[PDB]
């Protein structure tokens, strides 16, 4: 297999890998969604307790198995089925991922102006109910006409109008046709991911280089812009302030929970992948913890400026923080420009900042795209021969079915996939893993593989989170989130029943890949019920040890080692 | 390879494999569109001309080739691309082939009983504009009420609202969700289909026993029937019409020849794949006429049986006989109940029609099914070995593809995909079929290969029309088709542009896939444009003549054979 190079390897190459469209993006939206302050506890408790701890996990069974995300699961063939399932997830995503993509480089097209668009009203797109907070003197309809979400303000007329023309749509049922600028914009965003996959991994290139200084240069300048903005601080504050009724409630937890898995790549294949062309001597354990570090200060800092960029905006539009901006995918599209408008020389950091969240995207939807080509290269090893055909049919696939998102009315189709195709069916897959990590394959040998790579065992802390703690919490969010489900909603369109429907048909669709699989290997196997579930239970190195007789996992050795 | 057994191979045999759901369904409401008796003149010159030709040259090929619908282009790669094609166009048939046979199914649910549901009005499906022939008494609208359809006759009301439930739809963009009584059916005949598949082809059975049998007496008998109705000499008369006017438009041609490619079974690999497992000395000669013999006598009486129950309902009803049914894929669902009804013992001949129909359509779509199954096994051995999860996928992706046609507003996508999916793509498809086989490979190879395997060589008559007469129509059949293209309409309900752009891309989905695979070819060749070339244009087993510079395509002896 290949190996990453060193410059990706480097030490201080790790902050390239704890930033991702996820932490820019999706933290930002919600953690605005479950009020602030109050989401901070359970996304540092999961990343402490179950994140982190799953992380290190992930990357030792990738590097110790040198397979990809289901092939890992040699060692236990009835989980192999929990491997497609995130790998479908991860291609999940990407039906919508890059259509953000794309939507940054629709930005990019409209950063090479002197007077950017999102800055006032007065265009086309720009309905009567535009009211501009400069424009006061002729008060159309004032800076605060009603608290919802204020769709009016200028960038979100752009955003939602100028670019997704949501307009023109009353609901899912009605998208319409996919506008052909973002049709031309995932066009460029599907060449450039092809390009960018079709003669294997990627050593180390530009786009692994500028994607480990620019983020966190823009979120520095975004930080130091906002701490000297008026209405600034009230958003501090509200960013500062833990109210524990949000912590009585369990969306709360599924949204860190899912924001971790996101940030980390636990629960996508994408963490075994990239393990499986590491060194042998790779120190997971110090990889995992600076990520983990990062990761929590870059999602601190992030919802810090956010919360500045909504207390400026609701201070310059009159309009209380809870109901200045939306809570959907197209947050940061409305916050982050408005607040590159009032730096001066908007036109240069508009471009700059537009560039780096297409290279963050892009960066992000190639690690999925690997893992899932690698896990289905390892499946089928004619893959391995025809990966350039295997890539272009995975290309164009996504695209296919990204044409749903680029539609008038596919912000809703986008929402209804981060929501559900990555909800509860990433928390089932986890927890699979989990289990037949920790109890079917045991605890004990996944140490023994620890220390025979990295030269120690890790400490009881380490095991009792594999074990018993994240499985418990896991079972636990599944369970909060299969019994408490709320019904999907957008900023003010509400989804019919039929839409959380398909909703949870999509993610029965990776949920039931472990059942059905199980299913599978019950029924190729030849012999009696013993033998079957021998070979089930068994590493494929380890066939022989059932003739003799020999199972570790019929020992009540095995299910009581802790 | 396998063999098909004496049972089927027999010489009264041929009557199995000269009816089909399109001679029994499709047929009827295809000639009553084109007015009925223009129809005739076309449907037989291009069966004599076109149909029975490529008919004959399909059977040869597959017997000769011993391989599928896109490997039987092992003597020209260049056109292995159209045989795939075909294949697609043969899922797309399954896509609502299937969809038909639930319908009747449903039928059979409604044929157990008493007093049939499409006898008259009252039930809960019926609406109050449902006007009964035999409650004239009471007079609530008339048994006349207006000429568009007339969608008010009980049959008609069954079929659209009891079973269909097309009221609770207003087009193909609000289909809604699909039914679940017509989803039961279509579970019971995917059901039925794969256990009729998975174990191979099948040599013998009482599924192509008593498709020999049953049509022809249910068509005698409705006949018989029809013959002595009251208004049904006004329908024979209108089907011994000929109305010239209607030869000069270009629909009645396009219809006849999808017509007859559906009855005869050229354009989706069916033929091909059959005559892969006949006997090297079956006579094809003698079966090709007998086919087209019984084809065009079952058309016939098939048209004149329908135009007599048309006459019938019309003077039953006092409305035209060309407004008193609907011009669309449910036709015979509303003459041929309404029919049975007045035959002594409605139910027991119900329930023989219905049982009929079903068996002719289980046969259909198992013959296509095991085209494409056998077609994608040639071209992938593992397939050959892995035959029930490969039937089982490609059932489910039928199933769930066509859990669009089961919607309440399904038949328009049904009458989308049987215009559009079978339309000019088929057409296509069989013009590069004849002019890679009479071009390209030569009709001099073709006429040895035919006199080595049956022992004679064809005539001039079917060297110039596999040469010259077929190919000309074709390509004038595809040029009225593209130019002269009207838009899609149901009965009343028009179909909106978008749909007509989508059927179109589904038609050049399959349509670009010849262009498609010439580029792939050349590009994975490798040499000079001269060898890559004589690589695609000569036979795998003859490619040491590419090293020898000896090509017969190169000189103008080939393609002046004649
Ligand atoms: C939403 C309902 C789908 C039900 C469809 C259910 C088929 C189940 C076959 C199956 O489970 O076989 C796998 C290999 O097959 C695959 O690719 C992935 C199959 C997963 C299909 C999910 C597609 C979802 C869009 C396991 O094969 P294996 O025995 O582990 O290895 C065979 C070879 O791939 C490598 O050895
Ligand atoms: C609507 C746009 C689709 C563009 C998708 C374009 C890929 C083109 C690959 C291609 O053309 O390779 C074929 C084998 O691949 C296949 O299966 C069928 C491929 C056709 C895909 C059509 C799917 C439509 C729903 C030819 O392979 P081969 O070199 O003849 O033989 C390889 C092996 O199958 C047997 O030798
Ligand atoms: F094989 C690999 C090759 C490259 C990478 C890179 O990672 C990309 C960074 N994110 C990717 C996926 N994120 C969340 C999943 C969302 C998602 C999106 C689209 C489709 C499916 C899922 C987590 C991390 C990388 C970058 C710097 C680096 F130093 C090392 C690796 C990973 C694996
Ligand atoms: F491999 C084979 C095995 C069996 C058959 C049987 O033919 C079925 C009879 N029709 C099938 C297809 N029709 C039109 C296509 C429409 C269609 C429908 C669904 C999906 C795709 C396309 C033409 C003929 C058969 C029956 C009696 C017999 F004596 C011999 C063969 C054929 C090939
Ligand atoms: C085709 C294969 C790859 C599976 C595709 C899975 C995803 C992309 C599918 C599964 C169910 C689909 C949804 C089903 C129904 C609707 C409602 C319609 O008014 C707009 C599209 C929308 C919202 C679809 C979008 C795409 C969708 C989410
Ligand atoms: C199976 C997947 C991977 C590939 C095939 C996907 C095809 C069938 C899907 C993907 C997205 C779909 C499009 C999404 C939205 C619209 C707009 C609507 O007003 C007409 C149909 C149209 C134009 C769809 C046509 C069919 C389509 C192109
Ligand atoms: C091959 C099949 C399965 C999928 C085809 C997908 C592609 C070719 C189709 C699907 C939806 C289509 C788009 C639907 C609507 C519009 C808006 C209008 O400006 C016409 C072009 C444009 C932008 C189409 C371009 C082609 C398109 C992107
Ligand atoms: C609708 C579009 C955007 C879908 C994506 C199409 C992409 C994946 C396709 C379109 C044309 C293709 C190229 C056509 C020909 C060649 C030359 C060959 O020697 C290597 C592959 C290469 C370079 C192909 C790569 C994949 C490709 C770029
Ligand atoms: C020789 C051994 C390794 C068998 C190789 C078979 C491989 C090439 C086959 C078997 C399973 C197949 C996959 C099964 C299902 C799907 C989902 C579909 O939406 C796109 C194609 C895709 C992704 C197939 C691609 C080809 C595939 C990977
Ligand atoms: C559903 C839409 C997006 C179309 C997807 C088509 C994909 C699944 C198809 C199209 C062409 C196919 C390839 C054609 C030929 C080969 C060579 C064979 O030796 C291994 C499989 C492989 C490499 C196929 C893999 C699957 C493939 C890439
Ligand atoms: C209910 C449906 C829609 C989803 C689940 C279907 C599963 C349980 C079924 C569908 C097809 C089945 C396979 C069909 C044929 C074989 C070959 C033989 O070795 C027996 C097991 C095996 C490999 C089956 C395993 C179970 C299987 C994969
Ligand atoms: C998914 C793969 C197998 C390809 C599927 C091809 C066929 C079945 C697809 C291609 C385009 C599709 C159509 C695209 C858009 C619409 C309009 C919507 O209001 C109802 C469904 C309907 C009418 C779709 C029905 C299914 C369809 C005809
Ligand atoms: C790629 C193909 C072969 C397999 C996957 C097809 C899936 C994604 C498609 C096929 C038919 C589709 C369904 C057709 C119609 C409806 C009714 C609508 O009110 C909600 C969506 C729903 C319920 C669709 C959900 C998605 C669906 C199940
Ligand atoms: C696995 C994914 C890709 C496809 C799922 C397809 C199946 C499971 C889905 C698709 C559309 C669904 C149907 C849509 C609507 C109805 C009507 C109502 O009575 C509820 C059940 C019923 C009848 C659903 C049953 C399940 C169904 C048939
Ligand atoms: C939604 C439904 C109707 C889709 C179709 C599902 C069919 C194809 C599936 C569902 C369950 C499957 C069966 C499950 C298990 C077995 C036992 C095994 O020893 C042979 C295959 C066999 C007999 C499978 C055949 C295919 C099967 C019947
Ligand atoms: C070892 C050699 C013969 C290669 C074998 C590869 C075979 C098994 C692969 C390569 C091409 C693949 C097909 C490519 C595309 C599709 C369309 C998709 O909608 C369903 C799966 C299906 C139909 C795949 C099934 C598996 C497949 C046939
Ligand atoms: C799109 C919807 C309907 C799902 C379709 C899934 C189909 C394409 C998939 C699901 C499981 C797959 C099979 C799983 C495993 C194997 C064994 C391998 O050695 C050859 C390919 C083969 C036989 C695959 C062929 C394609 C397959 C049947
Ligand atoms: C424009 C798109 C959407 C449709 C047509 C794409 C065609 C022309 C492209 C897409 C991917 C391409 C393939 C990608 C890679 C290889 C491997 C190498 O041997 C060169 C040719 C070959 C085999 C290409 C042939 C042409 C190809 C099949």
């Amino acid at each position: 297999r290949e190996t990453w190079g060193k410059k990706i390897d480097f030490l201080l190459s790790v902050v390239g890998f704890a930033v991702d469209l996820a932490n820019v993006w999706r933290f930002p939206y919600l953690c605005y969604k479950n009020g602030g302050g109050a989401f901070l506890i359970p996304y540092t408790l999961f990343l402490i307790i179950a994140g982190m701890p799953l992380f290190y996990m992930e990357l030792a069974l990738g590097q110790y198995n040198r397979e990809g995300a289901a092939t890992v699961w040699k060692i236990c063939p009835f989980f192999k089925g929990v491997g497609y399932a995130v790998i479908l997830i991860a291609l999940y995503v990407g039906f919508y991922y890059n259509v953000i993509i794309a939507w940054s480089l629709y930005y990019l097209f409209s950063s090479f102006t002197l007077n950017l668009p999102w800055t006032d009203c007065g265009h086309t797109w720009n309905s009567p109910n535009c009211t501009d907070p400069k424009l006061l003197n002729g008060s159309v309809l004032g800076n605060h006409t009603k608290y919802s979400k204020y769709k009016f303000t200028p960038a979100a007329e752009f955003y939602e109008r100028g670019v997704l023309h949501l307009h023109e749509s009353s609901g899912i049922h009605d998208i319409g046709l996919p506008q052909w600028q973002l049709l031309l914009c995932l066009m460029v965003v599907v060449i450039v991911l092809y390009f960018s996959l079709w003669k294997g991994v990627k050593t180390s290139g530009k786009v692994v280089w500028i994607t480990a200084t620019l983020p966190y240069f823009v979120l520095f300048v975004l930080l130091v812009h906002g701490v000297t903005l008026p209405g600034a601080s009230n958003g501090i504050n509200a960013y500062l302030h833990i109210d524990f009724y949000r912590l009585k409630e369990a969306t709360v937890w599924i949204d860190a929970a899912t924001q971790i898995f996101f940030s980390l790549g636990a629960g996508f294949g994408v963490l075994i992948a990239f393990a499986s062309y590491n060194k042998f001597d790779n120190n997971c354990y110090r990889d995992a913890l600076l990520t983990s570090s990062i990761n929590c200060i870059t999602s601190f800092v992030s919802g810090f400026a956010i919360f500045s960029i909504l207390g400026y905006m609701a201070h310059e539009h009159k309009v209380n923080i809870e109901d200045v901006a939306t809570e959907g995918a197209g947050l940061v599209f409305i916050l982050y420009p408005e607040a590159i408008s009032t730096l001066s020389g908007s036109t240069f950091w508009a471009v700059v900042f537009f560039v780096m969240l297409l290279a963050l995207g892009l960066d992000s939807s190639m690690g999925g795209m690997e893992a899932v080509i690698t896990g289905l290269a390892d499946d089928f090893q004619v893959l391995k021969r025809h990966r350039k055909l295997f890539t272009f049919g995975v290309t164009f696939s996504t695209f296919l079915l990204a044409l749903f998102c680029i539609t008038k009315g596919g912000i809703y189709v986008l929402t209804l996939l981060d929501t559900f195709a990555a909800g509860t069916s990433i928390l089932f897959a986890v927890l699979m893993e989990a289990i037949g990590v920790s109890w079917f394959y045991g605890v004990d040998r996944f140490s023994n593989d620890i220390q025979q790579m990295m030269g120690f065992r890790p400490g009881l802390y380490w095991r009792l989170c594999w074990k018993f703690v994240s499985p418990a919490f896991l079972l636990f969010v599944v369970v909060v989130s299969i019994i408490n489900f709320k019904p999907l909603t957008y900023d003010d369109y509400i989804f019919p029943p039929w839409a959380n429907w398909v909703g949870w048909g999509i993610a029965l669709s990776s949920m039931v890949l472990v059942p059905i699989y199980v299913i599978y290997k019950f029924l190729s196997t030849q012999g009696s019920l013993w033998e079957r579930l021998a070979y089930g239970i068994t590493p494929e190195n380890e066939h022989h040890l059932v003739a003799q007789r020999d199972i570790r996992q019929f020992q009540l050795q095995h299910w009581l080692a802790i």
